[PDB]
């Protein structure tokens, strides 16, 4: 079905970019991944910005829009082991804000040193009995603040952390996951703990292999205009934006997300007024 | 007194970059001219010395220093203090059509301005004049389409005229009130003048940065940000000198934008102090 | 010394109209505004304190004082983001003003907004898609905002995860070093307190009149200067003969630059004709 | 069908038309009936707002509407001679800047003293050889800054001002008025001057005669809810509001009269969304 504006992504950026289309009358449309303003659970796989409309292939419907504003976030990263890819979706996961509400009263483990598996284990704290953290390193990349209510629910709370210390092997069986082989990897010592669910958070990409090709990027991340004279999150494609972390590798934080956001429907608004 | 980050301001982007800053455990300073820990003062800095290290930050009585500053002072529409106004304040010169259009009843007025407030006032002004003279230094209108189409409509077929690329360099007029005005079209440099019994400045919200002139790069009165997508989007031209929200922004200037840009600057200034020993 | 017929406080719509009406009735007004014949004079000032129990009218700036025999306030009305009761203990980190600035710290909490405008609303709104539960405080019995976002707040009060608390004010933000963890409430028709537990508070009244040094002189609701209104005259008057309010500072509907200048103008004829009659 | 709208408003003075442009920006698609905005040139000589929607009566189409916004302001108010009716379009008027023009390089007069009259004697002053205020009293009441304009040509220009005097006869013949009968009212001695035209400019009544028997009024001003709660412009009857002269006997200005007609705009949006 066509659209005048077609927003990809439902993050910070995306919903503002959203709620500002729709304070303009445009009557935006938010495709998000499955897991006034109309919501479309719907994951497109492929994208032809060459002609106008722009159109938008999902899993089973293709779409048409005037303007596209892409708000797509990033995409967790995965370890690479055997075990992780035939646990998927079954005690396995990169999203504890996705999934994280099926294990109330449960023990899970959260893989990764920086904000995200921060953010995750704090996340999961208020709804897991316990929740381990496992880093290689001995020290997190965190913003202080969280770090420290991290520390002080390791000290006072249902939170764990082991250091210096890898994930080897995900054990489970036809029900799920159910146990973790880590490795120390300054003794080499291995040990097995017991788990209903492991999240990995140890780093993101850019979610944008679908605009190869079409839009320029640069390590994954779309290029914008940026700039102080307006249509900053223009593509180089006229009509096509980009908000969020999609486009910016630097700042990352929900508000700077969510300011983008409302540059891309205000920048979308323009475009739709001089057609 | 001394303090590794000074904020200045009150708005989205001064509450955002000391929320960010106090997470980064900065102790940051919020200076206000209103009357992990963010401490408030209730002072109005009147002059600053961003030469050298530390930054001096004059207020009242007191004086400050600071290793980094975030320059958050936001914007706001004027209504007094416009140039040529005090001599010729409701006689001629006005940023208020709503408030004294009504006493140019069948004369000629012009307009300034090309975004909203100036296209909002040339039409409010036609009803009333005999002809508004809407003129603005860009080539196209920043209004939104609606009012581009009602402007034009009476343009092409009421008593609205369009200049543009110029700019108003004086306002011409006695003791009984303006007559005329002297204008310069900024692409040809070539200046005019036209007959005006008054003249309406209609910018909108205007940065508050007097106190920076001749230290910090600024355009329109508004500080120049590096901008782009390599981080420091946030830094004017002297380095440790940060600047977020509508002081910097011309364009967007909504409550979540000066939030956004207020986080950046505080993500830039730890950064800066993170660097700095 | 520095004695004028008329003083009008700011430099909104309300104050440049009521000073352009005061010039051409040759009252010489004085404007003296916060920022940095038939003619006005502009005074660059910030007046922390005023005496209005006596003939002539007090104000006093930060180096001069001034006397007066009609005052205009026109003031106006501006957001706060700072100086909210207990922001300087707990700022950004359980007491705010602004949703879209810090409410993405409170994803699967538990958080509240107070206030009853369009503000209130619309944060409480943005804060549902974010927060586990949003619990929205107002002191009156009604909502003071579009039809359009009022409906899209009861829709998530009945079927969603909004909560609306009416006929009640905020005592106290409860919490400690780490945060906000609770708050102190009083249902004002009842005088009955309770206490309910919140990870955040969001204050969202507004732009909230400038007002505070007219405290125990003037009469005020909730902040705004009255004003006589009506169809007889005098509709600018305060409770004090001589003092007048324009603008932003007496009216909390409207809003709007022509009606500021409305008022404004009407404030300069009534300070008039009590000029004329002394 | 095509003859119903949302929102119907009568004037188009500062009041009907602030009305207009803010319920345009609400889009409303108002409509101004004067004697996306709609203008129509009609006059309404009379209307039911006892049913919905609201019904107004025009020369020969009929309109209906849910909200109504009164703005008709104000029409000169004449001294009540048998002569001033007698001469009407024909030497007499209240309005200079109607019929000022027909009087290029001619002797005129204007009768009154405050804003109105001082207003038509300055702008008759461009037009006219020479202007004769008259008033009754012995000083002005009207803007000092107006004041000053008028007693600056009536020292160096084409002005001349008669003070305490009153108008008792206009007298003229078939081709029109040509004299004036006047008399000092503290001394009842009697004058007689030439004239072309006269411009009688003594004051404004409101425009509100069809209203009678279903709105409140007083004095012929549309009474209106005032305050400070909200729905300011609101007369007795909810959706009917009214802004500027019609219902204001105090203040008469323009910006004051733009004030109020902003306000019923917002009034008249107001009652719309909560009608469903
Ligand atoms: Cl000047
Ligand atoms: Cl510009
Ligand atoms: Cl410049
Ligand atoms: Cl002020
Ligand atoms: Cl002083
Ligand atoms: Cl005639």
């Amino acid at each position: 079905n066509h659209h005048k504006l077609i927003i990809l992504g439902s993050g910070p950026a995306g919903y503002t970019a959203a709620i500002y289309a729709a304070r303009a009358n445009l009557k935006p449309v938010i495709i998000t991944g499955m897991q006034d303003t109309q919501i479309v659970y719907d994951t497109i796989n492929a994208v032809d910005l060459q002609n106008k409309p722009f159109k938008l292939v999902g899993e089973v419907e293709q779409y048409t829009c005037d303007t596209l504003i892409i708000a797509t976030g990033a995409t967790a990263k995965y370890l690479g082991l055997e075990s992780e890819e035939k646990f998927m979706g079954k005690g396995v996961s990169a999203c504890a804000t996705c999934d994280g509400f099926f294990y109330k009263n449960k023990d899970v483990a959260v893989v990764g040193g920086g904000n995200t598996a921060v953010e995750e284990a704090l996340f999961l704290s208020n709804i897991a009995k316990s929740v381990t953290l496992i880093h290689r390193r001995d020290t997190l990349r965190s913003e202080k603040i969280l770090i420290d209510k991290l520390m002080e629910k390791a000290q006072h709370g249902n939170i764990n952390i082991i250091w210096n210390t890898t994930l080897e092997e995900v054990l489970g069986d036809d029900m799920g996951v159910n146990a973790l082989r880590i490795k120390n990897i300054k003794t080499n010592e291995e040990s097995q703990m017991g788990v209903a669910g492991v999240f990995i958070a140890i780093g993101h990409t850019p979610n944008t292999s679908i605009f190869a090709g079409q839009l320029e990027m640069e390590n994954g991340y779309i290029k914008v205009k940026s700039g102080l004279a307006g249509d900053a999150t223009q593509t180089n494609i006229k009509g096509v934006f980009a908000a969020g972390d999609v486009a910016d590798h630097v700042y990352k934080q929900a508000v700077t997300s969510a300011g983008t956001g409302c540059m891309a429907a205000l920048d979308a608004e323009k475009y739709l007024d001089n057609l």
